[PDB]
């Protein structure tokens, strides 16, 4: 049972690049501005 | 039973690209703004 | 069972992109601005 | 049982290009703005 | 029993492109805003 | 028994073009607007 | 079985172009706006 | 038993071009504006 | 027993194209505009 | 001198709605497949 | 010198409407297929 | 000298729905497909 | 001399929706598949 | 002499919707794919 | 001479949702895919 | 003269949203991918 | 003579957001793949 | 005469999000991949 991610980024000029990866996780969040 | 994910991103100028990957994941988020 | 997701993007210039992938998961959100 | 999802994007010049992929999966939103 | 989905977009100028891939999901979403 | 789609767009010049796919699937939305 | 779904589109300029593909789906909707 | 749905469309000038393709599918809608 | 539908659209220029194709569907929609 | 464009639609389940404004424009296409 | 210009659709189950405005416009369109 | 361009739709399922606006604009577009 | 342009889309599922919107432009666009 | 563009979309659940705006812009674009 | 844009966009659950705003610009872009 | 230009996006839950922004600018993109 | 840009994002759960600005620039970028 | 740039982004759980500010520059990018 392989599990497999992937992420390949190339450029000739990057202003602001991001990559997220998640796999079997469990991220809980909150947000309560003000 | 195998499980992939990809993402190729290629640009000469690329101004805020972004990738996203999740598998098998429980992700749980909450917005309270205000 | 073999289950796969890709994305390719590939421009001369891009000016915020985007990808998100999603297998296997279960994601919860709310918003409640204001 | 091959399950599979694919998007190609090319593009001269790509102003807020946007990629999605769900498979196998249970999302939940919700939206109170207000 | 294979299952498919595929698209490709290709443009000179795009501004606002978008593509969005669903398969074996349940997806609920609740709109109330005012 | 294959079950596909595709979606094929190419414009010289395309200002809000989207794409979307759906394959079994169970989408439930609402909209409470006021 | 073989069930398939295709879209082609080509536009010199193309100004709010949209594709929409269901299959196998169970999409409900509700709109109470006012 | 193939089922196929197929739709080109080409235009040296598009503005608001719109496909939309169902298969096997259950959709159900209310509208209730007002 | 093969099943098919087709639709070619060619436009010099096309203001407001559209498309619909359903083929094997149960849709059932309601309005209560008022 | 006013000069207005309204176009309002409101379905159940629409399949492929499609709406197009011109005012005040030049639009110049051609189409050559073949 | 007041020029307006309306369509209002309202359909329960509707497949593959279309709506069109031009005003004050000049379109010149060619087809020559085959 | 007042001039607009005004769209509304609301569905409770819509499936490819699209609106394109043009004011004042000279689109020129070719299509060389074969 | 007022000009706008405005453009509402509310949906309880919508499934490849898309909006253009052009003013005072002048856009320039090519096909040539094949 | 103002000018003004605006697109509100407002989905219980949203696949691939898009948005464009072009204002005062000369945009060119060309496409040869083959 | 105000000049203004904007672009409003509430879902539940969106998948693959897009903006593109340009103004006073001059963009040029090529395809040549094959 | 003022300019401006605004885009708000809130959803319960995004997979791919992408925005982009263009002003005053001279943007020049190729794309020989092949 | 203001000229000004905004854009803001509240998603309850985000996977691959993005936003990109370009004001007074001169981009230029070329593809080259293959 | 003020020039801003704004980019505001609040999520509960955000996987992969991206920002790209440009303002009065010249950037050139160049991708040979191959």
């Amino acid at each position: 049972g392989l599990m497999a991610q992937m992420a390949t980024t190339a450029a000739g000029v990057a202003v602001g690049s991001a990559v997220g990866h998640v796999m079997g996780s469990a991220l809980t969040g909150a947000f309560s501005g003000g």
